[PDB]
């Protein structure tokens, strides 16, 4: 009934957005949505009760997934998968403002922006879930299957500590370094919130990647960043 | 291969690829539809040419597919969510017409919610289903069993939205489309998967019905037809 009667009475404008204290992508959108000065409310669904089973949640996002977002001052529209929410919002952004904030107005950048970002949404998040699963949830123990997944997210994470070395190698020729043109884009912060989780499948970034470890910090640090994780 | 970057084209795309990446297809699809003109190099995991230092210059995540544009300076482009949002993107531009796209940012997100889906939702658990199933050290039903059903949950999604879009249609054989009532990069991403499904027990035809009108619209398009 709570889900019900919130699309009874919805906001004619701002945002809504549908998340779990748990889920990383959740706080993935809350991140970009407090750095761009979006001003939302959340509204964290108890899977427990089946709230994500709500005729009027899988509507707006038929997965029943979250994280969610309700676009209120676009008639309600409905934007679901992470990775989807992100690019919806820079565009907003930019088309409002006219500054590509987090985000870039060439397309070559938006290229490199959005290949960071579907690797995130396709190939880290799946596995650190696959990995959690197996470690934590599983009905069995399957010590093959936590290593395969703990490797990839290794992996993964080998990738961008690479990248992110060649950066700063490249302007040598601890200062900030960034994914795409130098700058801070979704594309670093898509990265935050798991981060902050991956330590609970035993991998230690602090110790095994230097430069993501610098690199979260550095984003740790941002008022906007911080208000969401705390939000 | 170390030929070919020294003697790169000056137009056109180069798509790396594998016989078996219904990844890499995708994009010949989205590549053909838009006509683009481009050429395949299938690179053989045996001589482990995507480990190779140029093509981790390409893509440093080591996978196909990856895409050169040529007119762009050779601009290098991985993972086939990105190369997807980039053709359409340049398409349209170029010609002032969002074939497989759209000029409506409403449509866009969808358009952006389907695809992710597919590459974050579909992909990675039919790829999982394969393993378990075939290539795993060790024979294990529940890891099996788990990516069989997530799969087969994520077509019950496809499947509903699909006859969801029949339902209004209906106010009667005529193609439906995850948005916009129009063939886009959305409904296209999950063509080169349906006809893998089969691989991992999953009968189209039989448990998704809308999914198998869906899938045999797309396989009957000429630009389908070729880049497959
Ligand atoms: N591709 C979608 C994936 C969404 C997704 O995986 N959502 C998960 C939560 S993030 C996965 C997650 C949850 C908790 C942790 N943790 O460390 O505690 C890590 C990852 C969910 O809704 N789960 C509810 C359910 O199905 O029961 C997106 O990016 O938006
Ligand atoms: N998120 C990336 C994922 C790319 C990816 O998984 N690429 C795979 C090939 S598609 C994976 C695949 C292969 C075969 C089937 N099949 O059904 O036969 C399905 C999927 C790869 O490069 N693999 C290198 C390797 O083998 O190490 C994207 O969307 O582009």
């Amino acid at each position: 009934s709570r889900i019900t009667k919130f699309f009874q009475e919805q906001p004619l404008e701002g945002y809504t957005l549908f998340s779990h204290r748990s889920a990383p992508n959740g706080f993935k959108v809350a991140i970009v949505l407090s750095e761009l000065g979006f001003h939302y409310n959340t509204i964290f669904l108890d899977f427990n009760l089946g709230e994500h089973r709500a005729p009027e949640f899988v509507s707006v996002n038929p997965n029943a997934r979250v994280p969610a977002l309700i676009d209120h001052g676009m008639d309600n529209l409905s934007i679901w998968e992470s990775g989807a929410i992100l690019l919806h919002l820079v565009n907003k952004y930019y088309k409002e403002t006219g500054n590509p904030l987090l985000w870039s107005d060439d397309l070559a950048d938006q290229s490199q922006i959005n290949a960071w970002l579907f690797f995130q949404t396709s190939g880290h998040a799946p596995m650190i879930g696959q990995a959690l699963h197996f470690r934590y949830f599983h009905s069995q123990k399957i010590a093959s299957a936590v290593e395969r997944y703990t490797d990839e997210v290794r992996r993964v994470y080998g990738v961008v500590e690479m990248a992110l070395a060649e950066r700063r190698e490249a302007l040598v020729m601890d200062y900030p370094v960034w994914l795409v043109g130098d700058k801070l884009t979704i594309a670093d912060l898509a990265f935050v919130p798991w981060n902050n989780v991956v330590d609970r499948i035993g991998i230690n970034i602090k110790i095994e990647f230097p430069e993501v470890y610098k690199w979260t910090k550095h984003m740790m640090r941002r008022p906007a960043v911080i208000k969401a994780l705390r939000g």
